[PDB]
């Protein structure tokens, strides 16, 4: 995933994903089909 | 995109398109069919 594609995929930034507590990156990028 | 053709498809300045929420700013480009 490039920086835009973050905005375009998860609505926010990769630094605002990365301050996201893991349980729930795994869970969004799980919504989305992602690994 | 040109000046004024960011103006046609968005309705709104570069500047407050950008001022946006990012997630608003994702799901205008959702409601337009952009991608």
């Amino acid at each position: 995933l490039s920086d835009e594609d973050f905005k375009a995929v998860f609505g926010m930034t990769r630094s605002a994903f990365a301050n996201l507590p893991l349980w729930k990156q795994q869970h969004l990028k799980x919504e989305k089909g992602l690994f």
